[PDB]
């Protein structure tokens, strides 16, 4: 029943969370740079305390789907027009939002991007794009983005992702889904436990969803996964709280496992009856239980005028060290840099 | 006055991260320590754990600052903060038994462990330890002078990653010093790659070796049924132990796994023989020592090294080396499969 844990803030925790994340935009450069994240899990701690116990509560809460903040300050008048592309979102009117995103996240843990994605930004965009309406990346707008876990093919997946919301004015719902284990017997978990899947990257990790400069070799990882994905479970952990890790467009049974191919059926069904709205209006940040829920978002029409919906996010990890195979040295947050 | 520094080891530029706490940073922890005493039941209940995260944001910021720094340096040996505020006559003296250890006078130091402790992690304990306390006591104990086991005194603890065998081994073991009259020392070594061949470091990464239970996991006339679930997969462990690396991760900082007393190569690989044995000298002969006086608190990075205990000489009159102990682990959610619920912390109790 708490699955969904809402914090409203006060008038004086939201005016403090904004002059905290004005103090770090106006001492350090982008929202993830390398001195800004050294401090961050320290910064964050000077969020309202009130805000900081309701996130603790989340973070051990081994059954959350989401962490629902509400009600920061985002100045609409002094945020300018919704870029028409993420390249073109690191705007210097948005980077308070940023520092805001990543002061709240590293209450939960240490903030981490990928190489493969939006040019290796920790702090990405989701905003409609010209041309990726009928995609299945952050950049779609007319059909609608397919429930998923987040970076489901990867061992170094996100703990939480999060979202904050800078513009919705169409109130475009993400979409979340838990797995009732009792819902599908005990039959189907089993079979959901065992490693007879392939769940392969999405499109958002291949080069037309990056930069034509950057190099073909962070790639290589990627198209190893698509061409070869490694037999994997889609439940882990305790029978009586089992992580989840699925994505409705890029996950199969491995050849000749009907059993596992019906058990995948039955787990689809589930997901996407049981699939639930939740709206980010501007100021709204949610962290998303990467473990426990698949995600997505409802079709909307795009207007490409410059007030189309906007959210800043970010990947969460509970353990940094985890990844070192995977990231460049001790502090770099990019995994597959190595 | 406050200072901080890096202190090398070999050529572990950041081997040791020392905070020496000003007058007013240790009345500001102990004030703290103080008041969740007068708030929560215990250092390890329920409801004092549920806030232990939050309550340790406020320790002096400084602090905070060099404690976070630690917490991301991959190559930490140990993090070391000095100068807490112990009262020794109100302490009074030292229990000659862990299970007469969880005492009044000391809760309060149980509670500024776990305060620092948890702006490194969660903290843990393990069911078949101390009865399962998060906070346990290191203190040396009539009859196992000559054991490898933490109350142990006349015979060195021999060196070992803390729980090695276990996916669930900690990455932080916490020692807050409560008394230290002879200095007794922690011995602490990591791996140095550059004074080891690279083809013995290859090995390593390798699944070529067996990490078995040590003696604080295995079953015994007196261990109880209650476990009998965790003795089955110890036993499981013991006959059957999976094939594993000791070294793992970046090859330009790899995390260390082994104990030099139940680490073995697989059945016939003779290269990992030589390889564990040449790891064992290296290890033995790059092992230094950290001394906490009262109320120094160390955190072990035990991803990064192993620890063991120099011999001393235990008096048993009531004023022998008394420390606070504490597991920590960056991620609790990962052991889930090991523990009783969503909010129980200890591993191995389901
Ligand atoms: N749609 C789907 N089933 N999976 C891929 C979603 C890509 C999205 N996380 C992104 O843009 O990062």
């Amino acid at each position: 029943m708490t699955a969904i844990r809402e914090i409203r803030l006060s008038e004086p925790e939201s005016a403090q969370a904004a002059l905290l994340a004005l103090e770090c935009a106006q001492r350090y450069a982008e929202p993830d740079s390398a001195d800004f994240l050294a401090d961050a899990a320290v910064l964050a701690h000077d969020l309202p305390r009130a805000v900081r116990r309701e996130v603790e509560r989340a973070r051990l809460d081994d059954r959350l789907h989401a962490l629902v903040v509400r009600g920061n300050d985002v100045d609409q008048d002094a945020l300018g027009p919704t870029p028409p592309h993420w390249r073109q979102a690191r705007t210097a009117a948005s980077r308070r939002y940023g520092f805001l995103l990543v002061l709240y996240a590293s209450l939960l843990g240490d903030v981490v991007g990928w190489a493969t994605q939006q040019d290796g930004r920790v702090v990405t965009d989701v905003l409609p794009i010209e041309g990726q309406e009928d995609s299945q990346v952050g950049s779609s707008s007319s059909v609608e983005l397919g429930w998923h876990t987040e970076d489901a093919f990867s061992p170094y997946r996100a703990d939480y992702v999060g979202l904050f919301s800078l513009r919705n004015p169409d109130s475009v719902a993400t979409t979340v889904a838990g797995l009732d284990p009792d819902l599908v017997g005990p039959a189907v978990v089993d079979v959901l436990f065992g490693e007879r899947f392939h769940i392969r990257p999405d499109n958002s990790h291949l080069p037309t969803h990056n930069s034509g400069g950057r190099l073909s070799d962070y790639f290589a990882g990627i198209v190893e996964a698509v061409e070869n994905p490694r037999a994997v479970s889609i439940l882990r952990g305790h029978r009586d709280a089992p992580q989840l890790c699925v994505d409705s467009y890029f996950t199969t049974a491995v050849d000749g496992d009907a059993e596992a191919a019906g058990a995948l059926d039955t787990l689809i069904k589930h997901l996407g009856g049981a699939l639930y709205e939740v709206v980010l209006g501007p100021g709204d940040v949610a962290f998303l239980d990467n473990r426990n829920v698949v995600h997505g978002r409802r079709p909307f029409r795009a207007r490409f005028d410059g007030t189309d919906r906007w959210l800043k996010r970010i990947n969460v990890t509970a353990d940094l060290r985890k990844s070192r195979a995977a990231r460049r040295d001790a502090q770099a947050r990019v995994l597959g840099e190595a």
